[PDB]
């Protein structure tokens, strides 16, 4: 129980930027999304509000983490608890303050956790073009992103996983549709049009008297939410460097697995999933010039000054990677 | 048989005796129409289709509607097919579409409503039922009705496309999948817009035949006019239309009594006890149907008039049965 120890010190960085998250998963016996979940339900008082029995929020937590892939190198468990934690933290902005109810809060947590669970480490359009099953049945539209959802809340009805058993009707209808617009905006392929988006909202910002964001109708509110976990999902390289590189050390994996099944079938191998013609170094300064930081530099324009630090961090990052190059 | 054969010689015609065809078929009226259309087409041959493929998939298509919903059932299907069949020709239509978004538009038109359980998607979706579940609340049935007909090519001999090749095929499922999610009722408002869009915007050559140019505009017609056909009950001649009505407000008052027997607050049109479907299918036509056809019938300008027509004479009959 000095594990035991050691585990709940690192819980206590759970507001921070920058949380030791693999250690957390080693510490818990890669139990990270539930250890994670549970601390911030508690911080934010969540089982009190929503009357959680404690003993279902673990039992749900641990069938849920039991759904991520344990084999797949990065869109695990340790992800989905590093993007529920990420949003946990983008949640308390100043600039957001009292601006979410409280089921606003629940739902972008729960999205952020189930919002990559069962996912088999390949992509979207590899599901599609290998005629899968799953393809099959979503019709090629978002196609692991609806199987994450259908998966998520699938597992609330098993034995004691029920964790919205005292929301009123009302209340779990509003979160479900909540949660199945965030976990949808994950889609890689909406990046471009959420992100358009979210610039149209920054240049007719409105801030209230207290200075916060003012949303006051649900298309705004859900757009926020929706680049919220976006941006957390999108997080890596605006972690401190030994976090950031381990998530590339990650993603790079799962891209060679997945290039080498192209490869065998042989199909046209997708970008940056080539073990034998890969530039890891030259795909993340692009992925930070062309994803990452247009996205970050809009919600730091959106929430500013808050996201600065964050935002000099990728900064510095991109600035390491590039310098790794010549 | 040669009754069936003087039947299928209208298949070219708006009014088609589908329930009669339907009889004298056995009970198969989305295969034999959709095999004469193949035909009249020419796409078995345009499109390498073996004719057991296609009468395989077709009947194992057909046994996917169920025998016991009133209305979303084969004979539905059929007519659906065959009423796209109809509006691919009209005259302002000519040199629009390709032989693959023709091929598109049909094959959409035949699976478009497969293992439908005659109830909505709100009641699918209130009832939280597994289609709700497994399809997050949206276009939940027509999302189904894809995955069921897709997935039957893949039973034994049912693969039709086979000697499609990979570009063709990949774009014909694109075309499907974009035309059956249009069909969600949901949808009917945003794309009669579009429609209305494209008709202020119409381009024409000098005897007023369309000119669409770019994908977009092609599949949105497309998607209006399997959505017209899927809404072409009351355009029928009277003495098909009164069946549809009769066969909708069955399936309607099943699920009515469902609702009310999960103690659900009953959908609209579907109390048994407090209808009035006279007046429904006269809102049904001026708030829906009406709008809609018009929209077309300018779109085709003027080659919808005899369908518009019909449709104007059965709102006027259907009107002077309420006193
Ligand atoms: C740490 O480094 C990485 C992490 C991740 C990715 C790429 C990284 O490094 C190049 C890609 C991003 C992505 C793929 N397609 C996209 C489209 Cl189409 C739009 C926006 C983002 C993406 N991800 C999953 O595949 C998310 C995690
Ligand atoms: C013969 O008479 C009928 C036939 C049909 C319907 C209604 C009829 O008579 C009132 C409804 C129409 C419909 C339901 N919700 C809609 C929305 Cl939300 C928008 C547009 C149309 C609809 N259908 C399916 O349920 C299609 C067939
Ligand atoms: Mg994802
Ligand atoms: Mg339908
Ligand atoms: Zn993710
Ligand atoms: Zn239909």
């Amino acid at each position: 129980t000095e594990q035991e120890d050691v585990l709940a010190k690192e819980l206590e960085d759970v507001n921070k930027w920058g949380l030791h998250v693999f250690r957390i998963a080693e510490l818990s016996g890669n139990r990270p999304l539930t250890v994670i979940m549970h601390t911030i339900f508690q911080e934010r008082d969540l089982l009190k509000t929503f009357k959680i029995p404690v003993d279902t929020l673990i039992t749900y937590l641990m069938t849920l983490e039991d759904h991520y892939h344990a084999d797949v190198a990065y869109h695990n468990n340790i992800h989905a608890a590093d993007v529920v934690q990420s949003t946990h933290v983008l949640l308390s902005t100043p600039a957001l303050e009292a601006v979410f109810t409280d089921l606003e809060i629940l739902a972008a947590i729960f999205a952020s956790a189930i919002h990559d669970v069962d996912h088999p480490g390949v992509s979207n359009q590899f599901l599609i073009n290998t005629n899968s099953e799953l393809a099959l049945m979503y019709n090629d539209s978002s196609v692991l992103e609806n199987h994450h959802l259908a998966v998520g809340f699938k597992l609330l009805q098993e034995e004691n996983c029920d964790i919205f058993q005292n929301l009123t009707k009302k209340q779990r209808q509003s979160l479900r549709k909540m949660v199945i617009d965030i976990v949808l905006a994950t889609d890689m392929s909406k990046h471009m049009n959420l992100l358009a988006d979210l610039k149209t909202m920054v240049e007719t910002k409105k801030v209230t008297s207290s200075g916060v964001l003012l949303l006051d109708n649900y298309s705004d509110r859900i757009q926020v939410l929706q680049n919220m976990v976006h941006c957390a999902d999108l997080s890596n390289p605006t972690k401190p460097l030994q976090l950031y590189r381990q998530w590339t050390d990650r993603i790079m994996e799962e891209f060679f697995r997945q290039g080498d099944r192209e490869r065998e079938r042989g199909m046209e191998i997708s970008p940056m999933c080539d073990k034998h013609n890969a530039s890891v170094e030259k795909s993340q300064v692009g992925f930070i010039d062309y994803i990452v930081h247009p996205l970050w530099e809009t919600w730091a324009d959106l929430v500013h000054p808050d996201a600065q630090d964050i935002l000099d961090t990728l900064e510095d990052n991109r600035e390491w990677y590039q310098s790794t190059i010549p």
